[PDB]
C-alpha cells in the first residue's frame, strides 16, 4: 500500500500543469504521485488531433509532453523522478473510497492520500455505446489519448489514398476531417446539425467553414447521422450506412460525436452538477482535501454569475494551477483568489485559425472578409446582449488582433454601428 500526501489521479493536462505548480509552489520528493493508466507522462492532448497527424515532421512523444503547448518548459518523465514526484503509469483505478482516503487499481494495489485532485478528464463516447449495428468493425476509430493516436496513424498508412468518413461535426469532426484530407484520403464529413460547431458557430461562421471544406473536396453530408457499418469478411469496415438510405464506402471511419467527464468513481461519494463534479472557486468539492479539476469540474464562473463545465485545454491548464495554489495557500494559511475564467477557444485546421473569447450570448454580427477562396481570410464577430459586446471570434488575427477581441469580451464595451470597422473597434479599447 502506498501513501502519498498529494495525489493527482490522472496523468493528462491538468495532472501535468499540476505538478508544474506543485513544483513551483515547493513541493519535497516523496510527497506528490501522479497516478495515471496512459503508459506516458503528462502530453498536450491537442497536439493529437494536430501535428500529430501530420504526414510528415509529426509530432511525438516525447516532444509534445506538458508545458510545451503554452511555451512552458518541457516535463520528461526524468523532470519527475529529480523532482521525487512519482509517476504511477499504466494504472487504472477502479475504486476510491473517499471516507478511507484510498484508491486502488485494476491489479488490486492501494494508494492513500491526504489531498486528492480528481483530473480524469472524460471519455470519448462511441457509436458502440448506442449499440449501433456494426458499430464493432475494425478501422472505425475514436481519438482521445495518444494510443488511439497512434492506431489512426497505423490505419491512415495502411489504408492510403483510400476513402475516409468523419462522423460528427464537432471539434474532432473539423479536425479531423481536415488532417485526412492533408493525409490524401477522400474525405466525406456525416453529421446531424443544421451546420458544423452548431454550439459556438453562426450561420454565417459556419458558412464560411463549410464552404472553405468544399473547396478542399471534403464532401459535406448533413442532416443524418450512422445507422449501420458493413464489413467485410476480415471485419473491416467497408461502408458507412446512413439514417437517409445512403451509403457511404469507407477504409476508415473516424468518429467524434463527444465526450462526457469521468466521474463514476465518484458516483455518490460528492456533489454533481451540469454532469460534473461540483466545486467552489478553489476547485475543492463537497468533501474537504479532495479537489477537481479540467473537464470534470463544474465550478462558479465568476465574470458570468453561472456554474459551468468546460471542456477545453486553457481550463484545463488554468484550474490545475489555481487547485494547487489553493492546497499550498490553506497549508500556510489562505488567502488565495477566486478562479476568474474569461473563456478562450480556438482550432486550427488547414491554413485557417480562429479564437473566441467571452459568451455567446444576444444578437451577432459579422465583420471583415469572409471569403473562403482566402488568402487568409481574416473576419469575426462579435455576441452583443444588454448593449454591451459579451463574446467575440476572429479567424486569422494577428496576436495584437486576438489581444484585442479578448480585451473586449473582458471588458464588455458599450454600443450601434460596429459593423463599420469592427475589428478596429477592438484595436481601439
Ligand atoms: C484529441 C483532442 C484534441 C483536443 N484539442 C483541443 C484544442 O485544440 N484546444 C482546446 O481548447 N481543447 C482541446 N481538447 C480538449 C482538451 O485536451 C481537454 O480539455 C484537456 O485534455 C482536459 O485535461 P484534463 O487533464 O481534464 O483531462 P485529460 O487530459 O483527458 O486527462 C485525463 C487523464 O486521467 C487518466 N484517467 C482517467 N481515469 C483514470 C483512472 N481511473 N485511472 C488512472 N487514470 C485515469 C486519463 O487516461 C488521462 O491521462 C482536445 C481534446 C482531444 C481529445
Ligand atoms: N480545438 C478544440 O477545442 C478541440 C479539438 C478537438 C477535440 N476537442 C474536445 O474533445 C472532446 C471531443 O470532441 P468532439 O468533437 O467529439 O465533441 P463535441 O462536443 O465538440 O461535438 C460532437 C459533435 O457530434 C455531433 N453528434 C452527436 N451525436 C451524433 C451522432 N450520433 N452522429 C453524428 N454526430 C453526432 C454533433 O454535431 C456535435 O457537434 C470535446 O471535449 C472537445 O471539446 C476540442
Ligand atoms: O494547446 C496546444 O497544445 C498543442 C501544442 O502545439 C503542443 O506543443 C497544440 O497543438 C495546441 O493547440
Amino acid at each position: 500500500e502506498k501513501h502519498f500526501k498529494y495525489v493527482i489521479l490522472g496523468g493528462g493536462v491538468a495532472a501535468g500543469y499540476a505538478a508544474r505548480e506543485f513544483a513551483k509552489q515547493g513541493v519535497k520528493p516523496g510527497e506528490l504521485a501522479i497516478i495515471s493508466k496512459e503508459a506516458v507522462a503528462p502530453y498536450e492532448r491537442p497536439a493529437l488531433s494536430k501535428g500529430y497527424l501530420f504526414p510528415q515532421n509529426a509530432a511525438r512523444l516525447p516532444g509534445f509532453h506538458v508545458c510545451v503547448g503554452s511555451g512552458g518548459e518541457r516535463l520528461l518523465p526524468e523532470w519527475y523522478s529529480e523532482k521525487g514526484i512519482e509517476l504511477i503509469l499504466s494504472t487504472e483505478i477502479v475504486k476510491a473510497d473517499l471516507a478511507s482516503k484510498t484508491l486502488t487499481s485494476a491489479v488490486g494495489a492501494t494508494f492513500t492520500y491526504e489531498i486528492l485532485i480528481i483530473a480524469t478528464g472524460s471519455s470519448v463516447i462511441k457509436l458502440s455505446d448506442f449499440g449501433t449495428q456494426g458499430a464493432d468493425s475494425n478501422n472505425i476509430l475514436y481519438l482521445r489519448e495518444v494510443d488511439d493516436a497512434d492506431k489512426l496513424v497505423a490505419a491512415i498508412q495502411a489504408k492510403k489514398g483510400g476513402k475516409a468518413v468523419i462522423v460528427g461535426g464537432g471539434y474532432i469532426g473539423l479536425e479531423l476531417s481536415a488532417a485526412l484530407k492533408i493525409n490524401d484520403f477522400d474525405v466525406t464529413m456525416v453529421f446531424p446539425e443544421p451546420w458544423c460547431m452548431p454550439r459556438l458557430f453562426t450561420a454565417d461562421i459556419a458558412a464560411f467553414y463549410e464552404s472553405y471544406y468544399t473547396n478542399k473536396g471534403v464532401k459535406i453530408v448533413k442532416g443524418t447521422v450512422a445507422v449501420g457499418f458493413d464489413a467485410d469478411a476480415n471485419g473491416d469496415v467497408t461502408a458507412v450506412n446512413l439514417k437517409n438510405g445512403s451509403v457511404l464506402e469507407a477504409d476508415i471511419v473516424v468518429v467524434g460525436v463527444g465526450g462526457r467527464p469521468l466521474t463514476t468513481l465518484f458516483k455518490g461519494q460528492v456533489a454533481e452538477e451540469k454532469g460534473g463534479i461540483k466545486t467552489d472557486a478553489f476547485f475543492e468539492t463537497s468533501v474537504p482535501g479532495v479537489y477537481a479539476v479540467g473537464d470534470v469540474a463544474t465550478f462558479p464562473m465568476k465574470m458570468y454569475n453561472e456554474l459551468r463545465r468546460v471542456e477545453h485545454v486553457d481550463h484545463a491548464r488554468k484550474s490545475a494551477e489555481q487547485a494547487v495554489k489553493a492546497i499550498k495557500g490553506k497549508e500556510s494559511g489562505e488567502s488565495v483568489v477566486e478562479y476568474d475564467y474569461l473563456p478562450y477557444f480556438f482550432s486550427r485546421s488547414f491554413d485557417l485559425g480562429w479564437q473566441f473569447y467571452g459568451d455567446n450570448v444576444g444578437d451577432t454580427i459579422l465583420f471583415g472578409d469572409s471569403d473562403p477562396t482566402s488568402a487568409k481570410p481574416k473576419f469575426g464577430s462579435y455576441w452583443i446582449k444588454d448593449g454591451k459586446v459579451l463574446g467575440a471570434f476572429l479567424e486569422g488575427g494577428s496576436p495584437d488582433e486576438n489581444k484585442a477581441i479578448a480585451k473586449v469580451a473582458k471588458t464588455q464595451p458599450p454600443v450601434e454601428e460596429l459593423k463599420k470597422e469592427g475589428l478596429q473597434f477592438a484595436s481601439k479599447i
